C-alpha cells in the first residue's frame, strides 16, 4: 500500500520518476511508515524493508546512488559505480538505469530532465545550497540548452511554515536582489518561498518550464516527514533516471 | 457576530472557557467569517480582526498563547514568557490571566481544569499525539487528582467522517486492544470515533468527569472550519484560563 507520488510534468519517453511519502512502510513513530533515511536513527531492518518496497513501488532498474548530502552545491555524475566521494547534494546522469536519488525532509527536492529524454538529474536543496547555486551547476552540467530542461520541484517545507532568520533573507537577496519576493516578514523573521526561490535562479539560468512545487512537508503531515516539525524522524526521497 | 461556544460543563469559580466557529468574522472563502489561523493563508489584517472579536466576545483577560502546534504530544506550562521553545500541542497554567489556547479544523481539542479552579489547560490532540498519549502527560501536569479534573471535547471530525487507514486503528491497538471499539471498517480503512479514544485515555488516567465531544468539524460545515472537507481553510480555537 506504498503510496508514490508521481510527478505532474510532460515527463519524456525515456525519463522515469517518483517521489515517496511516509506512507506504506513498516517503521514504527518517530519514523512511522516508509522511512527511507538510515541516519536518523530508525531500526535499520524497517529502513531496507522500506528501500526494498519502494524500489518496487517505483520500478527502479537499479539502487538509487544515494550521496553524502552535506547541505553543499557539489553535483555529482553518475559516471560509474566506483566512485571516490559521493560527497554532494546532487547527481546527474547520462547513463540508461542508473538512479538520480536525493533524500530529504523539508529540504528542496528538484528533479531535471532534458525533453529528448536523453540526461536527468536530481538535487537536494537546501537553503544555503540553494543560494549558493547548486541548482545552477546542476543545470550546467547538462548538455542541452536550458530551454529543453524540465524542473520539478518535489515536496518540502511551503512559504507558510519555512521560517527562517533576517541573515538568510539577506544571503539571497546579496545575488539576486529580487530575492526580495520569496520573503514575508513574520516577527523579527520571514517567511520564505523556497520555491519561488528555486523559479527565480532556475529563470536567471534559462529554464522555462517548470512544474511542482505545490506541497508542504510541514503541513501535510500525514503525508510526509518533516524535521521542522519533528526533529527526530524519517525521510523522503526523489527518484530520476533514463528508462 | 462571533457565535461563541461555550462548554457545557460544570464549570468552576475561578475559570472560563470558550470554544470558537467559523462564524461571525470578517474572512473570505475559502476562510469565510472567523479564521483564527495565521499560518493557512488568509489576509492577516482580517485575522486580525476575527482574533480582537474572538478576544472580545470571549471576555479573554490577556491575548491567548498560541503554541506551535506539531501534532506532538508535549505539553508546555506557562511560568513564565521568556520560554526556551513554544513547540508543543498542549498548555497548562496555575496563573491568573494565562489563556491556554488550542488552534484546530478536525483535531481533537480538548480543555482541563480541577473542580477547585486552580488549574487549567487546552490540548489539540490530533490522532498522533493522541495515541503516543497527549492527554496523559497533560493530566500528569496537574498537582491535583484526576479525580477532581474535568475535562471537555471540542468540536472535532465526528466517527461518521473521520476514516483513517490500517495503521491509524493498529497503532492505537498496539497501545490498548480496547481501542478496537472506536473503530468501524469503511471499506479497505475504518471510521475512527476520535473522542472515544479520548474517553478511554482518559479513563486509564482516572478522571472520572468527561463532557462534550458531540459535534463534527466535518458534518456541520455552516458551524466549523474542516481540514478534510476543505484543504485551504480557517480555523477554531478553544480557550480556557484562570480568571
Ligand atoms: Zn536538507
Ligand atoms: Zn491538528
Amino acid at each position: 500500500m506504498s503510496k508514490l507520488i508521481v510527478p505532474q510534468w510532460p515527463l519524456p519517453k525515456g525519463v522515469a520518476a517518483c517521489s515517496s511519502t511516509r506512507i506504506g512502510g513498516v517503521s514504527l513513530p518517530p519514523y512511522d511508515s516508509l522511512n527511507l533515511g538510515a541516519h536518523c536513527g530508525d531500526n535499520p531492518d524497517h529502513v531496507e524493508e522500506n528501500r526494498k518496497r519502494l524500489f518496487a513501488a517505483g520500478n527502479l532498474p537499479s539502487k538509487p546512488v544515494w550521496l553524502e548530502q552535506v547541505h553543499g552545491k557539489d553535483v555529482l555524475k553518475l559516471t560509474g559505480e566506483p566512485y571516490a566521494s559521493k560527497r554532494a547534494d546532487a547527481s546527474y546522469s547520462n547513463t540508461p538505469g542508473t538512479v538520480c536519488a536525493v533524500m530529504t525532509a523539508d529540504c528542496l527536492p528538484v528533479l531535471f530532465c532534458n525533453r529528448a529524454g536523453t540526461e536527468v538529474a536530481a538535487v537536494h536543496a537546501g537553503w544555503r545550497g540553494l543560494c549558493a547555486g547548486v541548482l545552477e551547476e546542476t543545470v550546467s552540467c547538462f548538455a542541452d540548452k536550458p530551454e529543453n530542461i524540465l524542473a520539478w520541484l518535489g515536496p518540502a517545507i511551503g512559504p507558510r511554515a519555512f521560517e527562517v532568520g533576517a541573515e538568510v533573507r539577506e544571503a539571497f537577496m546579496a545575488v539576486d536582489a529580487k530575492a526580495s519576493a520569496a520573503f514575508i516578514q513574520h516577527g523579527d523573521k520571514y517567511l520564505a518561498d523556497i520555491y519561488q526561490l528555486a523559479r527565480q535562479r532556475l529563470a536567471n539560468v534559462g529554464v522555462e518550464q517548470i512544474f511542482g512545487g505545490d506541497r508542504c512537508t510541514y503541513t501535510e503531515n500525514e503525508t510526509f516527514f518533516s524535521y521542522r516539525r519533528d526533529k527526530t524522524t524519517g525521510r523522503m526521497a526523489s527518484f530520476i533516471w533514463l528508462i
